């Protein structure tokens, strides 16, 4: 096909070791993450794949997972740039909660509707919630306008703030002949796959996409998949 | 005020640093490693902070600065790579090492080129090793066939650091953004020259360490205000 397009998704966090809801907060990848990240690399070094450009997010589970693929496929090199917009999805007052706590704070019922839900954001986080200033007031977010900068997200809401990225940045690499790697973060790469293949919210809603494994699309002049996703590794994984 | 932090990589792999690594792309030791690891050690402990960080293409600088990034936990940064900042080439002397080099072209003409501000050594050649490895390399592939080097004196190397400085380095630090630079030797000199208007032979004497941050204090001009400060005990 015409272009080439590689996905990866971080692998294990420090806080996924503690069932604690992440988002914004930005966890570092645990040891096992990061040998995750170490497989993929070699399975792209394995195959042979070349990039020009790389795409990742402001977080470091998603940072380092890049890096330890760039090291493995010996293109240190290539350019990087990251972005807000590929952020993992804000899970508001739930950031930082772990199962237990999430399921005595709010109930069976309501914890099964956000799970289901794909416009239904969680709670805001407050000023008052124990990271809203380890998140919210990162210096890192300093450049983003009031309405940019989220409370929280419903699964909808991560996408809408992903696609301008992709559309405005990402595609036109890619039609410039670039070939692309995007490292990132399950519900964002969600946001990307779901413009990709046209799915339904339904459909991307049940997507789960694997960790440290390359996702590969072979993909034609207008950005359409030729065929379904691809995942690089050994024939086991 | 304006502070400016620059770093010089640490040991690369197979004592290449004492046998002209230049253009080969070689990577940290272990050794060089730590001393990044503590460069960062210390920039942190100082409480730093960056908005914009520029390294060259090579593997041994850019890990470096990696290395720093994970230490003061600020590895979401921007991240410019530029084959400008490279390591000066050493022509066909990448890979040398010292006895060898006087053993291939004698006392005499090494005094030279060591001496020299620009006379560069001779041309890396499609006989040499490393030849193909570097000059097809696809990093370099879109350079024209006049920026691409065979060979560098430090003259040269300086030349074409320095429109990297002007254009895209000199706007960040007067917009304010604090800027970290891990790099080489003679790139770093190049910077350092024109920082503090040094002649040929104070450049060619000075002598940058390795692993260690290094900071400037530049007035609205971007001349110095003071001598660069090392950071550390
Ligand atoms: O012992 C049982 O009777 C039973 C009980 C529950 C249960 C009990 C108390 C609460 Cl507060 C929430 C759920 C769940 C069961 N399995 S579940 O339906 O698939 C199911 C699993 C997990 C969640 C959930 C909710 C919120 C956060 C995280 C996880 C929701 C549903 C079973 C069961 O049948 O074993
Ligand atoms: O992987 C997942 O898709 C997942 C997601 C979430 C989640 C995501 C976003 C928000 Cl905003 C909030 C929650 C939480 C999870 N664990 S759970 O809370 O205990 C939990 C367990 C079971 C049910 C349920 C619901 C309906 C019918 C039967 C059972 C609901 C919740 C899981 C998970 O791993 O199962
Ligand atoms: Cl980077």
């Amino acid at each position: 096909a015409a272009y080439k397009l590689v996905l990866i998704r971080h692998g294990e966090s420090a806080w996924n070791l503690e069932n604690r809801f992440s988002g914004w907060y930005d966890a570092d990848l645990s040891p096992a993450g990061h040998e995750e990240a170490k497989r993929g690399g070699q399975a792209l070094r394995d195959a042979g794949y070349e990039f020009d450009i790389c795409f990742t997010s402001v977080q470091k589970r998603a940072i380092r997972t890049l890096w330890t693929v760039l090291d493995a496929i010996d293109q240190m090199w290539l350019p990087v740039v990251r972005t807000w917009r590929l952020n993992e999805r804000h899970y508001g007052g739930l950031t930082g909660l772990n199962k237990a706590e999430t399921a005595a704070k709010h109930g069976e019922a309501q914890v099964k509707i956000w799970r289901r839900s794909y416009d239904v954001p969680p709670p805001p986080m407050e000023p008052d919630h124990p990271f809203y200033s380890n998140i919210s007031k990162d210096r890192r977010y300093a450049d983003l306008t009031e309405d940019q900068l989220p409370s929280c997200e419903s699964l909808k809401d991560t996408i809408a703030r992903a696609l301008p990225f992709w559309n405005e940045e990402i595609v036109p690499q890619i039609k410039e002949g670039k070939r692309v790697l995007i490292a990132a973060h399950g519900n964002s790469l969600r946001g990307i796959v779901k413009h990709l293949e046209g799915l339904s919210e339904e459909a991307i809603m049940e997507l789960n996409l694997p960790t440290g494994i390359p996702i590969v699309y072979e993909l034609d002049k207008n950005l359409k998949p030729i065929k379904p996703m691809q995942f690089l590794g050994d024939e086991e994984t």
